[PDB]
């Protein structure tokens, strides 16, 4: 047969933000100074994984990724070019698209998803107030995903979007709302624990499961002790400024700063989470059993770079996400610097599951699992990820986005970060960001493009090669055509 799967996914979680990048033999194959936070699960979780330095949120920001992330396909394909709310018709998941869900319970898998999806357009949805939107905030971010629109998820305890983490809210399988008062990475693991129990006959002992854990913290907000465990807090709550803020591209004195703390909880928190349901898969035996994936959907700059914006940019703080792969005695532990893209990880994860062959045609990421099996393996390693930013485009008679503006395309590469900013009114290049990530980790040096035309005339070319491939606006607005090959 084929194994279980669990994806595990807290929000705007920095690969930076893990211990393990301080510890001997990790400490040696990244260029940075890992945060110093203390996720003991994690930590002992990279020594029995493959561990990336390197995986890229390609957009750094939630729904376009769990577009990718589910689909398989860039934010013009996946149907999510922008984060889903009620200003935004244009982005919402695909009902056509055959997604990870589809596939895996088309191969007769369980399929459950448990906390935020954020991948569709708010509508007024609402199973127990019928015609009404989830919430009263305008914009409207949350949204209700009805058994019609969930692609395979036969097991479902999940919101769109919602950001009070001790007041979280879940739609169970049957439409009904729960509102326990818990923080939600807890929660959220305590429930995984109970459907890997099998406890309300939930689930088919007999079939393979798949699991999404899609945790709302270390995500905004970071504020207070409304927003994490006191018993996390208490490792950072007296710590001063220059002693958890160590990268060198941070400006101290930004009031976000302090929210450092409150991060460094939540990150600390959502690992003693994880940890509970690692250590259920062991007291239930389903470790020999299981692929576990530890990642995010983007990373956080906490005021790196002093952007106040915690993703969104293509600074490695906001690209760079966690991927920890463990499969025990099918994948040694160890670092790669696989430049794995999102659009890559659907693909991968059927491919380590043996349904490399169920890959749709419309998925443009590509399968990696031969290299997760083999070190040695005749696979070709992609030279570089996509930066990608979408704005709001123009907007309809009722003050809706119908469009959306391609700002920036860049690329990253083992070596350079380079992301282009276009103007929406005259398609020229407006700002320009390149950086020897190498000599320059902490991007302090912007390069200009005249002073680097080797380096740089690559960076375009592959860029341009990458660009046609997905068929993006930038490619088919034949955009800065004049310094892009394609
Ligand atoms: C972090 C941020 O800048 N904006 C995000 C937003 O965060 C608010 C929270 O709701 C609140 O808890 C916190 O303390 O302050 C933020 C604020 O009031 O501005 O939450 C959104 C989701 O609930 C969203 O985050 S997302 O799910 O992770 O990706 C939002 O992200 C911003 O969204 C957009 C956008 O919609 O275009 C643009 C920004 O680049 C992005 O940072
Ligand atoms: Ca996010």
């Amino acid at each position: 047969e084929h194994p279980n799967i669990i994806y595990v996914f807290p929000d705007q979680y920095r690969n930076q933000a893990m211990g393990f990048w301080n510890q001997e033999g990790f400490r040696d194959k990244v260029n940075f100074r890992g945060d110093p936070v203390h996720t003991p699960n994690i930590d002992t979780f990279a020594r029995e994984s493959m561990v990336l330095t390197s995986a890229q949120s390609n957009c750094p920001l939630s729904s376009p990724h769990r577009g990718m992330l589910l689909t398989g396909m860039y934010p013009n394909r996946s149907g999510v070019p922008l984060n889903c709310n009620s200003t935004r018709p244009i982005s919402s998941l695909r009902d056509d698209a055959e997604c990870i869900g589809d596939v895996f319970s088309k191969a007769g898998y369980d399929c459950a998803y448990f906390g935020k999806l954020h991948a569709d357009f708010p509508t007024p949805n609402d199973p127990e107030n019928p015609g009404q939107y989830v919430e009263t905030q305008r914009p409207v971010w949350d949204a209700y995903t009805p058994k019609e629109q969930r692609h395979g998820f036969n097991y479902w305890y999940s919101y769109g979007t919602f950001d009070e983490h001790k007041n979280p809210h879940y739609w169970d399988t049957d439409g009904k709302r729960h509102d326990p008062k818990e923080w939600s990475p807890l929660h959220e693991s305590g429930k995984v624990v109970s459907y890997l129990k099998n406890e309300g006959n939930v689930r088919d002992t007999k079939k393979p499961f798949f699991i999404m854990v899609g945790m709302n913290p270390p995500h905004s907000p970071y504020r207070s002790l409304n927003d994490c465990e006191e018993q996390d807090f208490n490792l950072y709550k007296d710590q001063p400024l220059d002693s958890l803020l160590i990268r060198p591209n941070v400006d101290l004195n930004m009031k976000k700063a302090e929210s450092v703390r409150y991060y460094f909880a939540s990150v600390t928190g959502v690992d003693r989470a994880f940890g509970q349901i690692l250590e259920a898969l062991k007291q239930l035996g389903l470790d020999k059993n299981t692929v576990v994936i530890f990642a995010s959907d983007h990373g956080e700059t906490m005021c790196s770079q002093r952007t106040d914006d915690p993703k969104n940019s293509p600074y490695s703080e906001s690209m760079n996400i966690p991927f920890l792969v463990r499969f025990p005695g099918k994948i040694q532990p160890r670092v790669d610097d696989l430049l794995l893209s999102a659009p890559d990880i659907m693909p991968t994860v059927l491919g380590l599951c043996g349904l490399g062959d169920s890959i749709p045609s419309e998925v443009q990421g590509r399968n990696f699992a031969p290299l997760f099996f083999d070190e040695k393996a005749e696979i070709v390693r992609p030279a570089g990820a996509l930066y990608i930013q979408n704005l709001d485009g123009e907007k309809d008679k009722d003050g809706l986005v119908q469009s959306y503006f391609p700002s920036s395309r860049g690329i990253k590469t083992a070596r350079y970060t380079l992301a282009l900013y276009i103007d929406r009114k005259t398609k020229q290049l407006k700002k320009s960001l390149l950086f020897d990530d190498v000599n320059d980790p902490y991007q302090l040096n912007n390069l200009p493009l005249d002073e680097n035309k080797e380096v740089v005339e690559q960076l375009y070319r592959e860029m341009g090669t990458m660009l046609k491939e997905i068929d993006d606006p930038w490619y088919t607005e034949k955009i800065l055509s004049d310094r892009i090959p394609y």
